[PDB]
């Protein structure tokens, strides 16, 4: 088998699966680990965007009541160190100690904020485990299929601790850990003992190539098999080569800019709103995305299924109202910084250059500040910054509630003083089943989010990959790379 060489935009700081959550971690951790329920993106010949849930580490499951789901595990599944997967490992993955409890907070900083209102899992027998919540939750199934739910081995993880585990991970996945050179490369090798479809690559190397031009030059020279995070502008050059091609898809993620609301200038919504009202999204989509990025009608996406509103009004664009707001805020012309980690996000710097011009036209002076990979500056050094959110559930709960909710980092770390009504709705949507009330509640939260502008949604990006024609691999509609029944060499 051939060794797969990937040229990537970045690498996670840890391979601990929850701590690896980002645009760059899942493409690695999806290989090392498995979940209880997996998504089949290619079901019924779909082009990598199917919503179908299939058994994975759990052979079967059934909801018991409004607060609990019982899982029957696949038997004789082995972790990379030869240890058999049991209900103890699953119970540990979803425990108070490891994930969501007070003791987990130092190990996994966003563990509590990103998890459901869990109670301790109940081990029924060697291959049976019940996962439960303290309050009603109709989200257990989607959460279990998510990137929060990769199964870790109890004994090994406990012996290493979360930090050491992140540097030497052990999972049940099709590929096992070889090496991790901080901010340089991650090397994995085939786990030939895998319970599912056998790995088709002998080795997988994720090599950081921060500059997108250097990444393209690497692919042309034959240094890489697949490269990530390109823009639709790179398409024509790569496809002119008979041995190379581009492979792209709209992903279930949105690019945005956000604010440090602990800063005096952003404590009040006025200037946040003015900056939001001046963003001409259709012009950015034409100029940078060749019409391929999608502009959502609010914090609202098709993957939400029952909580997606196809009838919602477009996010407002109003230059005159933006000008009136800049004057009202008493803004004095002082430059406001906007932090970006180069082009970690496709089109980050070109989008910022366009926005700086749009903002200069409303009387706001914004200046770009770059930071190095894995070198995010202290919070007090930041005003504006770009970010993204992967829409990780088949429900509107993520990411409005885990990121922007009363327990989330936007309010707790970044100082958004959310209206009491918003926080009250977050709590209501957490516990309600789908229906008219829950659907209407998300639309009200969406309206408040637009009035408050704690972040400004830009678009759903069109993820662009480039690969050697002889490397058969299809992108999926999520910020990850799937190789199960989706990797072969010509
Ligand atoms: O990197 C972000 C992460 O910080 C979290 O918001 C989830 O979505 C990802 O895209």
């Amino acid at each position: 088998r051939r060794a797969l060489r990937l040229g990537v935009n970045g690498l996670p700081n840890s391979l601990e699966p929850v701590n690896a959550i980002s645009n760059v971690g899942p493409r690695i951790v999806n290989q090392i680990f498995d979940t209880l329920i997996a998504r089949d993106f290619f079901a019924k010949g779909a082009p990598g965007n199917a919503i179908d849930l299939v058994p994975a580490l759990a052979e079967s499951w059934e909801r018991i009541d409004e607060k609990s789901v019982r899982f029957k595990l696949r038997q004789k599944v082995m972790f990379h160190d030869g240890v058999e997967l049991t209900a103890d490992d699953v119970a540990y993955t979803f425990s108070s100690e490891r994930l969501w409890g007070p003791e987990a907070i130092k190990k996994i900083p966003l563990g509590k904020s990103y998890s459901l209102d869990f109670d301790e899992p109940v081990v029924e027998d060697k291959y049976t485990v019940t996962l439960r919540t303290k309050t009603p939750s109709y989200l257990i199934e989607t959460f279990v299929a998510s990137w929060m739910s990769r199964i870790v081995p109890k004994e090994y993880y406990k012996k290493l601790g979360a930090v050491d585990f992140g540097n030497k991970p052990v999972g049940t996945g099709p590929y096992k850990f070889v090496e991790f050179v901080a901010g340089d490369r991650v090397v994995l090798e085939a786990n030939d003992a895998y319970w599912g479809p056998k790995p088709t690559a002998s080795k997988i190397t994720y090599q950081i190539v921060a500059e997108p031009a250097t990444r393209v030059a690497g692919l042309i020279s034959g240094e890489y098999d697949i490269i990530t995070t390109l823009t639709p502008d790179d398409i024509q050059l790569i496809n002119s080569y008979p041995d190379l091609e581009t492979r792209g898809t709209l992903i279930e993620n949105f690019h945005m800019f956000t604010f440090n609301m602990n800063q005096e200038v952003f404590k009040d919504k006025k200037l946040r709103r003015a900056l939001a009202l001046a963003v001409n999204r259709p012009i950015m989509v034409e100029a940078l995305w060749k019409k391929q990025a999608s502009i959502p009608a609010g914090f609202n996406f098709p993957n939400y299924g029952e909580t997606f509103d196809p009838k919602r009004k477009a996010m407002e664009y109003n230059v005159e109202e933006a000008k009136r707001l800049v004057k009202e805020s008493g803004y004095d012309g002082t430059p406001i910084t906007y932090h970006t980690m180069g082009n970690y996000y496709a089109n980050a710097m070109p989008a910022l250059m366009m926005m700086i011009e749009m903002w200069k036209q409303i009387g706001v002076n914004v200046v770009m500040k770059t930071y190095a990979p894995g070198s995010f500056p202290p919070d007090n050094q930041t005003w504006m910054r770009n970010w993204s959110n992967g829409q990780w559930m088949t429900d509107a709960y993520a990411t409005i509630v885990p990121e922007f909710g009363p327990n989330g980092q936007v309010q707790k770390r970044w100082g958004w003083k959310a209206p009491a009504e918003f926080n009250e709705l977050c709590q209501k949507v957490t516990v309600l089943p789908n229906g008219k009330e829950r659907f209407d509640a998300y639309n009200r939260m969406r309206d408040i989010f637009e009035e408050e502008a704690p972040a400004v949604i830009l678009y759903q990006p069109y993820d662009v990959y480039a690969a050697r024609k002889d490397v058969h691999w299809k992108p999926v509609s999520f910020e990850m790379m799937e190789f199960r029944n989706n990797l072969s060499f010509g």
